[PDB]
């Protein structure tokens, strides 16, 4: 006789709407990630902020794929780079004054341009000597700034610093990572990898008290990495899917009405 | 005259169903990944398992952003940390007995807390001296455990061990990575970045034969990195998507029927 | 009276057409990434290209989880590995000739197999001595090749090289990363982590002028890490989604006609 079957029809309808709402809520909480790479023809000269306390910069120069042997390992030489001294106050603690030396970074990644730095510390009471360094994207931005101390204070918190020790040569391969945030901020940051090589001290024994620091800065590759967060929750697609499901259920109900019209 | 056109209609129907099934099967095999970061106000004191064979722990202390200079680089000092000695058997080979010293790690990342350790090895025949260490999440979990040896054996396989060498000071910045998989094991693991600094030996030449090991443990940042695997294949969304496609083909047939008539 | 409301109906139709098309265009530009791991029962013996200028290979051997202590740190020993010398021209600059020594890498990861290498450099004028090395996937592929020089020239650009310094022992843990791209290059590359340990020089003072290089090669784990790029924009799904949306406005309008009737 006459049997009611559409109860299951709107039960399935409500069930589908419930799962659609749950799925949309779940997708709203777990954005996926996307990674891309961008090739550059030349880099913008970065800024390297060095923090030598009493160590004096013996030499600095711009080189290419090979560094010529040092004429004199531990004596003053020629400085052939653009440097800028700055004084500011540590944001972490406002009782310590920080003096930094800013050096232009290399640009020609295609020609494997590099910057070679050599410092000397005469004497100290510490038993683990190292020099702090920080990397920021644009040296020109540092130059044309009404408040250089404020720029340095902001970069102290916005960036992370590393160390290089004496008695070694440290080779640093540096790369750029850009990130797109939900609010739309373009966050640029530095990645870096180090390689340490023992320094063979051939200086006379009278000069062995002084400690030498050697460091090299140059780009790893011309590829800048890009990371973006993609949200896979589109309300209009969900609305269209729900509408299509509702139409399908309505036409299935009409077909069932016809079927029970013939026989049932 | 009368021309049959709906042949293409259900041909397109079968076409769409076939590609929908293929897309669903393909999506079932390639789950996407999602990455999030969680900021903490304080960490849970980790456990550092150290394996010094004959080296003796000269000193250990809890510090902050700067370490004061050593009063004496290579003489016994004061131990100011909580340590626990344990013995167990190596899961990799059940013929070797391992003795470990467990140290409770730093807790406050907001104040940049450090743990500083200094060991001394008197003499040995090896020409490459290093000390093994392992990191696990909770020291309290180790403390309150009916079988500490079983805990160590499980952590030996569940975690990865590293080394720090003599004649250096090693600075280790550690971070926490949580991972969620299909069945829900909520795995937690450690990541590190290490920096080595030469030790300027100013000790008298009579004591130069002994090797000094210095190591520092610190949290890199208060951010824990969470990774999850998201499956983008929803069977019920596909069913509703397939259901809607059939309606258009049926609805267009009536419009096509009117055009024929 | 008679009020026209379907103006909003095809306004919503045009809005829904502009949407999902903006979405398709956006999704075609941002493919998602998928990460998987594959367990192996045994690796394939890699090729290690070493570039010692004047340093002579004192010793090479295949070991397991522990290396026995050296019988003599700085004297010639026994070479117990398969090596092949090759000469070619640097692709970066065609005016320099490069001579490489190819060593067949470790094979079994379940037993923690090691390759141990020891070189000696007698004397040189440089003040920073290091040896270059490069890793490629298959040593057998290198062996059976009509042009070995061309193989090395291709591997120079297709791979990246690292260095290991003298006065240290360098331990290298290496792993394989596979990547699937659009047209199917299935690029395989090497990831590596290093650990340096000070070498305790106990040689007589007369032989201290020579530099000793020690290096160890081992697989980190039996997990090959795979990366794929998934495009989430399916035109067939988009067409079906648009088809369902159009029918909703048509049937709702018919219901609206009944409502005003
Ligand atoms: C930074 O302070 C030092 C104090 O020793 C001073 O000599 C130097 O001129 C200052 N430089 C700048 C840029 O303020
Ligand atoms: C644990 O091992 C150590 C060193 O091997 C030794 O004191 C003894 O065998 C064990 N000690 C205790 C307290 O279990
Ligand atoms: C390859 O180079 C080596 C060293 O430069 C030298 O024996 C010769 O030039 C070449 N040998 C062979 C066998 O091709």
């Amino acid at each position: 006789l006459l049997i009611f079957i559409y109860l299951l029809l709107m039960a399935v309808a409500v069930f589908l709407v419930y799962q659609t709402i749950m799925d949309f809520r779940e997708k709203l909480k777990h954005p996926v990630m996307s990674v891309s790479y961008k090739e550059v023809d030349r880099y913008d000269a970065p800024g390297i902020a060095l923090y030598p306390g009493q160590a004096q910069l013996l030499s600095c120069k711009h080189y290419y794929e090979v560094i010529p042997p040092l004429r004199s390992p531990g004596q003053p030489g020629d400085v052939n780079c653009t440097t800028q001294r700055v004084n500011y106050t540590d944001p972490f603690s406002n009782q310590t004054l920080k003096s930094a030396l800013i050096v232009r970074g290399p640009r020609e990644v295609q020609k494997r341009e590099l910057v070679f730095l050599q410092f000397r510390l005469n004497q100290s009471s510490e038993d683990f000597s190292a020099i702090d360094y920080l990397l920021f994207s644009s040296f020109q931005e540092f130059l044309q700034s009404p408040d250089r101390a404020g720029f340095m204070q902001a970069c102290e918190s916005a960036y992370s610093s590393w160390k290089f020790s004496g008695g070694f040569r440290t080779w640093v391969k540096m790369s750029l990572v850009e990130t797109k945030e939900e609010d739309g901020r373009e966050a640029v940051e530095f990645r870096q990898e180090t390689s340490v090589v023992n320094y063979i001290d051939q200086r006379p024994a009278a000069e062995k008290s002084a400690q030498l620091f050697f460091v090299v800065f140059e780009w790893k590759d011309p590829f800048i990495q890009k990371v973006q967060d993609i949200i896979t929750a589109n309300p209009w697609n969900t609305i269209a899917l729900l509408c299509g499901a509702f139409l399908a259920l309505f036409k299935a109900a009409e077909f069932a009405k016809l079927s029970v019209k013939w026989m049932i």
